[PDB]
Parts: C-alpha cells; structure tokens; sequence
C-alpha cells in the first residue's frame, strides 16, 4: 500500500515511524509529470528500504519570464506511476504548507551557481536551495536520487550537502533518453512536431561532442564549434548556452585534462530545453 | 564520563548511537568563556537524556570592527565548568573542521534581521543561522537552549527552525545576572573598575522600564526617555540603541498592546553590551 501525503505533519510523523524501525530511506525529488527519467530514480531508490517520491512545482525556482503557470500537471498520472513502481510514499505539499504567509528564509552559496543555468536564471539556485532543505529536513532521507540532466543541479545540491553538513548521500543518475536521444524531460510535451524533430540536433550535438572527446580531442574550442555547427543547421533552435566546463568548480575549460562536462541549453520555439555530457578520469 | 570532541565525524557517530538508544538530546551552543548564564542553560538541558555544550567563537559572525581576536578562550575552564555540571559532550571543532577550503554556502533571510542589533552589524545573522543550521545538522538535538539575553537571535533562529522545517525545539531561558544586576556575559570581562560601575546604568534603565510597563505605561516615547536619563548620567556610556519592539516582528511599537522587547544596546568604552526585558500576554 501506499501512501499518498499532502501535510507536512503527516509526512514527518510516517518518516519518524520508519526510523523507528530501523529503515533506510530513499527520496526522489520532482516537479511532477512523471516520465521514465524519473522511474529510473526511483529504480535506484528502491535499493533502500523505503522510497519517497515529492511531487512540488516550486514557485521559488521560477521567474515570471518562465513557466510556473503552463508547467504540465497530472497528478493522476503521477500517483498511478508511482504506486506501479512500488513508491511507498508520494509526498505532494502545496505551496501553503510549504511557504507560511511569514516565509522570509534562505538558502544559497557564493561559488558555483553563477555559471550556465544560473548565471542565465536569477534566484533560480537559491530556490533549489530552500526546497530541499526544507525537504530534506522534512523527509530525512538517507540517500537522495538526482538525475545528470542537470548536471549544475547536481553539484550545486552536493556542495550545499557537504557545507552545511546534512547527513545524507546525493547520488547522481544516467540521464534517460527517449527512442530518438532526446534527454527526457516534462517540458518535452511543449514541442510541436517541428519543434521535436529540431530539438534532436541538441542530443546530437552532445553525442558527437562526447565521441571526440573519448577519441583524444583536448581543444574546447574546437569541439564546441563541432556543437555550434550542428545546431545552426536548426532554424528553431536558438542557443542560450554551449559550454565546457569542470564538473567540480563550473569554470570554463579550454583545455581538457582530467574532467569535462559539455552542457548545452537552447530554446526550441520558446521551450528552454538543456542537456549534457560528463567524463571524468582521463589520462 | 564525559566526551570532549573535536571532529565532526566523531560527533556525528556518538549522537548517531545515542538515537539507536533512543535517548533525547539538549543542546547548548556557546562561544566559550562559560559562566552561570551558560551554566543555567546546561541546567534546563539536563531534562533530557544527553546533553551537547558545543564551544566554537564562529569567525563568521565577526566583522573586523568586532572583537574576535580579543574573544575571552579558556578552553580548561571550560572543560571543567562542563564536567562539573553533567554535560556529556563538549563539542569543540576548529575551524578547519566547520569551514572547508571551498565553504561558499549560507543561510540567511530577508525580515527580523534587519532591526536592532542586526542593523548595526552586517552580516552578524548570516554567520549565526549559517552556523546553526551546520551545528544542528551535526548534532541533531531535539531540543536548543539559548538565552533570553540575546532575544533578536531567539527570535531570528525561532524563525529560521520553522521556515527550514528543522524537527527540533528553541527553548528560551531567562537572563541570568550578577549580584548587581549586570546580565552575565564573556565580554564583562572587558571592563575596567569604572567600566562596570557605569556599566550597571543599562541594567537599572531595564529594571525601571519593565516596572514602568508592569504599572500600565503604553506611551514607549516616555519609557524610551526615561531609560535614556539613566543612561546619559553615565559618561563612559554611549548607547548604540534603545527600542521597545513588537517581539515577533521586531518592528517599533509607539503604543503597547500585548507585548514588548525593550531593547538596549550601548558601548562602556570600547565594549559593546546588550540588555533586554520581555513582557507578553498583557491585556
Ligand atoms: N531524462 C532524465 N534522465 C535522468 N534524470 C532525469 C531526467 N529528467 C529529469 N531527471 C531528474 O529527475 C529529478 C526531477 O526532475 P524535474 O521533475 O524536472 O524537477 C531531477 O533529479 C532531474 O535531474
Ligand atoms: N546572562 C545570560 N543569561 C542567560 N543566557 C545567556 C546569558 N549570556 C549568554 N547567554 C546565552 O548563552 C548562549 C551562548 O552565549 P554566547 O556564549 O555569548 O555565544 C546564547 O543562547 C546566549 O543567549
Ligand atoms: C530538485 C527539484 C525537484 C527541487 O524543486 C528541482 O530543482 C528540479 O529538479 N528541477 C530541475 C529543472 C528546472 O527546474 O528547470
Ligand atoms: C548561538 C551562537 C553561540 C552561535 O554561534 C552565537 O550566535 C551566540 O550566542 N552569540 C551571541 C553574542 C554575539 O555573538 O555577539
């Protein structure tokens, strides 16, 4: 059986009964609209003895530049994917619960959230930031399951983690594709069938720059051109973002030694789609 | 037998073990030199099953103005003031343990801080949620003892604990003070023979405006002068702030309804002290 939570009383009290018994916990995080990135998560979560899944569009993380009000909801569907997945609990707060009328409070860093994504959308990270620590606190997890997709994300979490000592593993997952390499995601409902067909230009940019860097190329120059020229060949595609980076510090790299990570993000239309690639432990 | 520990994954394990035992945990944060102000803190904290004093002068709550460098530490009385008062863990990290090469990460927030004492220190509230956050994430107490004396960082972590959903309890204890009625403080130890006599001004202000307040006096205008020809009969004092306060809100009150935090801070030469009383539930 399982259990379908929209109080945050109601969540810490099946949480403390858990522990009672000894049961490691597993968590998911997401914004709802389920897919099979994030069935992937919970596959992973299942290793422990519990799996909660939260279901929040959190308004913190939007500008009004972007899609709070048009993001896909189906709660439905998302209660019938988890409970055929074997979730134990679908944690699904409002924004009443969540932010009481007196919310002043904060989280955010100095290093790290000022590249790509977060250099190109304000507050975004401090939003990330304050919801999982809420939630975190909330749900006690023992480890948290977060996707590669966004790969910033990813570390941003880790780093908030480790500095502000919070007793938990962030382990971070595959990034799961549909038929046609595009990264998985709800936004993806937004495309036309003209939009879908260009937004392929965007995996395919990230496989053939993956493929030169494992064949020995060092120049980031080089291989974001390899990108650029890929994606120019879209007319719907308008790029936010094409970058190089160490997966440690988000710091531009021009040339590769140990680490890269190649995250691209463009507008489809005007759906901001983004993806990426790592490797790590060259030679 | 009681622990002293200095590194934080070994705090983390004793606490973790304490749980298994299901034993309950106080918690007293100090920054060092500890007297019976602390001391009644430790005494409230002995409720429970186990009881934390953790010692740590947080550099990130000092600005150069300040005086950390001159922070009264004596870490041997300290040690024995815990032993001989049934602590049973003195939590003693360095710095180099709370703060990594690549700590950027903070938590702060954007109401209550900005009044009294917060405004005459930047980044004074930054340093103590930060810190807190990162100690009761360590820790894991169930209950945190922290004095009425500094009632603005009662009220900003009171805040921070509900906002963040942290599962833990801010209990708030009465200020203790010395036979003449200084409110107790590491810093007294500052003071020169004069120093404290003019010191004692800022006490009697507080005592004569809680009794003004008990007899029916809502106007804070006079109050607020009343406790300022006090003060000004004292010329080693030079008063940084006196204010009566909404206590939730910390907002200036002209007229007394339910509550108020009279508040006093003032330099005795180069020392900063703070006293306060509190009234609630008046009709
Ligand atoms: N295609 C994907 N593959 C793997 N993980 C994903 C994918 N899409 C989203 N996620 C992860 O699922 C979690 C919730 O995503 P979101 O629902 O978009 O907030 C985050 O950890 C994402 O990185
Ligand atoms: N005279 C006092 N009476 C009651 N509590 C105090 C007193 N002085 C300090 N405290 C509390 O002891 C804790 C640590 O204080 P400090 O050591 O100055 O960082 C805080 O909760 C203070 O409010
Ligand atoms: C981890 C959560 C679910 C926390 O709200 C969220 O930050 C997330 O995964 N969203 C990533 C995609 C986006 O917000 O643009
Ligand atoms: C609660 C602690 C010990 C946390 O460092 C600290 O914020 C504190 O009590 N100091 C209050 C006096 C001051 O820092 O000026």
């Amino acid at each position: 059986a399982m259990q379908v939570i929209t109080s945050v009383k109601e969540a810490k009290q099946i949480v403390k009964d858990w522990k009672s018994h000894q049961l490691s916990i597993g968590y998911v995080p997401t914004m709802g609209f389920l897919h099979d990135g994030h069935l992937s998560l919970v596959k992973h979560a299942k290793t422990q003895d519990k799996v909660i899944v939260s279901i929040f569009v959190n308004p913190m993380q939007f500008g009004p530049n972007e899609d709070f009000s048009s993001y896909p909801r189906d709660l439905e569907r998302d209660i019938k994917m988890c409970q055929d997945n074997g979730v134990d609990m679908v944690f699904i707060p409002d924004a009443t619960q969540m932010y009481l009328k007196n919310f002043s409070t904060y989280v955010d860093m100095n290093t790290i959230t000022d590249k790509l994504c977060g250099a190109k959308r304000p507050g975004h990270f401090r939003g990330v930031c304050t919801v999982l620590t809420k939630f975190f606190n909330i749900l006690n997890p023992d480890i948290v399951y977060m996707g590669q997709k966004d790969a910033q994300q990813c570390v941003v979490v880790r780093h908030m983690v480790d500095d502000l000592n919070f007793d938990l593993k962030i382990q971070i997952c595959p990034i799961i594709r549909e038929e046609d390499g595009l990264a998985k995601s709800s936004r993806n409902v937004y495309l036309s069938k003209e939009e879908r067909k260009a937004s392929l230009a965007i995996s395919q940019s990230i496989f053939l720059a993956e493929k030169l860097v494992r064949e020995g190329e060092k120049n980031t120059s080089k291989i974001i051109q390899a990108m650029k020229d890929i994606l120019e060949k879209e007319k719907l595609i308008k790029i936010d973002y094409i970058e190089l980076v160490d997966f440690n510090t988000m710091e531009n790299i021009e040339n590769i030694t140990d680490n890269v990570l190649g995250a691209v993000a463009a507008f489809v239309g005007k759906t901001r789609l983004i993806d990426n690639f790592l490797v790590q432990g060259l030679k």
